[PDB]
């Protein structure tokens, strides 16, 4: 049972130039490709997906998500930002506050948009907050993860990176200790359902 | 060096395959998994490999009472990580005089996991930050700092983990050190992986 992906989804620049278009034809593919990605989850019953935007441009990423919420919504998706926003845009942060409390008691998919997230500011994050307060003594495994992004949701079972690279590049960290970790050369706006299968396979036989 | 590789991290699983493979029980697995380890330590020393570090798993130091001596005559500073405050007394002095012994070693730093985890490892280096803070500031916590306190951080830094056995999980060995490194999982089994693999492995963090 793969209960939660997270997807690298690089490629859409590499795809662009291969196609002969400009770096925006590629982000518009890539656009595609999430809605095809986020259907396709939300139909075969997984619980969470947690979307890496990887190749500034980050909050041009979230604008453009701000205008599908209401189709999340009526698709009964939970959508949660995770990632240091605080120096976003005050109106842009406005709508995450808005967009995560209109989806929040959603019961389908659990989307979760990393925006300006790193898997050691995660971690550092977490670790800013234990240290404001308890002994040094009693800090232990369960207690760090209490603090990382999205500690409520089942553990990350696999990540997919998309584009050929073979790196983390800083996405979750703590999170995919026990994930399975899938490559493909498949640019990310040309990841479709059979792909997806594709990783979710290599899942299963493990 | 041409393959551009300081640091390579090592996931060493499929002793116990290969054993089954053969016949044969499990220990005899880990018998041509020490051969293999020994093979490898050795092409990294060759080859200009500032850091070496091996993660035994199957999908132990005692006779470091018998290779320490090859060790320290080949200059390389031995390195244990992972929680051994948990170990006999014995053990934990055995450790601490290989390590004492090659400390001033200068060719390749050998990191051998023993009771390692990447989230202990994490949780340790925290609590080197609590005590700090106790002692007397958290909005001054940031990655560097965090990262000063993380096993090896006084490394380069790890730029290509090797899992053999077939398995694609980090399975909780390095995650703080991972962050950027190059990823390589090959089917072959740790006692199989020899110095042409390594070989294929470097080449692919240079051809990538
Ligand atoms: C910068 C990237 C832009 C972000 C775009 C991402 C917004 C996600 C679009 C939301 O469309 C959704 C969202 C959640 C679920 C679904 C969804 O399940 N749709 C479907 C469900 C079933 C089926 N089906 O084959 O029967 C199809 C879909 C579907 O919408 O294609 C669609
Ligand atoms: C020719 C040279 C031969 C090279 C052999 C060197 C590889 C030996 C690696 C030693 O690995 C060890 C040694 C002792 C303990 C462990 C270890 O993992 N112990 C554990 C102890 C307690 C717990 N626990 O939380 O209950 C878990 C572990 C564990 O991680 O499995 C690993
Ligand atoms: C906690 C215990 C640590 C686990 C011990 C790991 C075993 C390490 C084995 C040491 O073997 C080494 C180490 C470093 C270098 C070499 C090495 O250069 N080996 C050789 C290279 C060439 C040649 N040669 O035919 O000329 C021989 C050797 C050789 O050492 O046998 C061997």
């Amino acid at each position: 049972g793969c209960r939660h992906v997270a997807i690298i989804m690089d490629g859409n620049g590499r795809w662009a130039k291969k196609q002969g278009k400009i770096r925006a034809f590629g982000h518009k593919a890539g656009a595609k490709s999430v809605r095809r990605a986020v259907s396709f989850a939300a139909n075969n019953g997984i619980e969470a997906l947690t979307l890496y935007a990887f190749s500034a441009l980050m909050e041009l990423f979230v604008w453009a998500l701000d205008s599908e919420v209401k189709s999340l919504h009526r698709h009964n998706v939970r959508l949660r930002i995770i990632g240091d926003t605080s120096r976003f845009n005050s109106r842009l942060q406005e709508r995450i506050r808005k967009s995560e409390a209109l989806t929040a008691g959603n019961t389908g998919l659990t989307l979760n948009i990393a925006a300006n997230y790193g898997g050691r500011w995660d971690i550092v994050q977490g670790v800013r907050q234990l240290a404001e307060k308890l002994q040094p003594d009693q800090i232990d495994e369960e207690m760090l993860n209490q603090h990382v992004c999205m500690h409520e949701l089942a553990p990350v079972d696999l990540v997919i990176r998309t584009g050929g690279e073979h790196r983390i590049s800083n996405f979750l960290l703590w999170q995919i200790a026990y994930a399975e970790l899938y490559f493909t050369d498949v640019l990310w706006p040309d990841f479709d359902e059979q792909d997806f299968e594709g990783a979710l396979n290599a899942f299963a036989n493990r």
